[PDB]
């Protein structure tokens, strides 16, 4: 056989709920004062209406599903409540066993990085940065696990977020530069023993809601980085003859699926049970709370995430490329 079992990194598309459950520790660890991130409408701590990408990846190729997992967390989170007195709080988790170390927000790279925000009238003002960045995570699951042992297939699938912080924070990167990240982090897989890799680009998200009014920028980064990231892994996979690459262009699934919809009116998958008819719309509005009907004939969920319809159609695109045996 190939393999036994599947190792996940990277952001909110492959995550099953770190980020989710971190924020639910640190609030209950400090009596509510920090914000819960994937709370409900969201799917257990998935930023998705049911499992994303990752979950029917090892359903369609019949391997163990995935186990949330992290390293050792520990902070020291310094708050200050409305009238401005400071309250610290020594935040810590031991480390969680697992193979899905992705984390929502996470960035490619190393390092540690914000998104949490403080709650019910407090304000952050230091420690809230126990998110690990992609690279950090395989640093981590080196940490913990050791070396891989060539019995897994290792997906990576990271840099929406390398956008999303360049648009929306002061990270200042190129799309080639986001997709250097990309690299340098693959190949630590590889000289960590990785044999199977399934790396992704980035999807197609011209028509993300939440990137409306960025479309030029978006379609610069994203070009950018995804034929950056291409050449690269051609590259490393030229001078790692022992390792089997797939490449999961996840940019021209979303494409296509987009472009099917726009032009015949529908995407529909009769083995999946997925008919899509909306590929402009978010289903969920974060803002408000409120979920249309249907939320499944839709590839968004809210202005980025897919649905869990759309993360269906992605692994199965993926797990038959993985079949397909078409390597680089």
């Amino acid at each position: 056989a190939e393999f036994d079992r599947i190792t996940n990194f990277g952001d909110a598309l492959s995550d099953i709920g770190n980020k989710h459950m971190i924020t639910v520790d640190m609030n209950q660890a400090t009596s509510g004062k920090i914000g819960i991130r994937a709370d409900k409408p969201n799917f257990d701590g998935r930023f998705s209406n049911g499992p994303v990408w990752t979950e029917y990846l090892a359903g369609f190729l019949a391997k163990p599903a995935p186990v949330r997992g992290h390293g050792e967390i520990d902070s020291q989170v310094v708050l200050k409540d409305q009238a401005g007195k400071q309250i610290t709080y020594h935040y810590h988790h031991n480390a969680l066993p697992g193979t899905n170390w992705a984390v929502g927000g996470a960035m490619s790279g190393l390092g540690n990085f914000l998104d949490i925000d403080a709650a019910n009238g407090f304000t952050a003002k230091s420690g809230l940065d126990v998110l690990t960045n992609t690279g950090q995570q395989i640093k981590l699951r080196i940490a913990n696990k050791g070396q891989f042992t060539g019995n897994e297939l290792v997906s990576y699938m990271s840099g929406t977020n390398n956008l999303w912080f360049t648009l929306f924070g002061d990270l200042d990167q190129t799309g080639n530069k986001a997709a250097g990240f990309a690299l340098t982090d693959i190949e630590t897989l590889i000289d960590a023993g990785a044999k199977q890799v399934l790396a992704a680009n980035i999807p197609d998200f011209v028509d993300a809601p939440w990137f409306a009014g960025q479309q030029k920028k978006t379609t610069r980064f994203i070009q950018s980085h995804n034929q950056a990231l291409k050449a690269g892994l051609d590259q490393l996979a030229a001078a790692h003859p022992d390792v089997e690459i797939y490449y999961f262009d996840a940019f021209d699934l979303f494409n296509k699926v987009s472009n099917e919809v726009k032009t015949k009116g529908k995407y529909q998958d009769k083995e999946l049970a997925i008919t899509l008819t909306n590929v402009t719309g978010e289903a969920y509005s974060y803002a408000t709370g409120k979920v249309i009907a249907q939320p499944n004939r839709n590839l968004f969920w809210d202005g980025l995430h897919p649905t869990t319809a759309m993360h269906k159609i992605m692994a199965k695109e993926a797990a038959s490329l993985v079949i397909s045996g078409r390597t680089l």
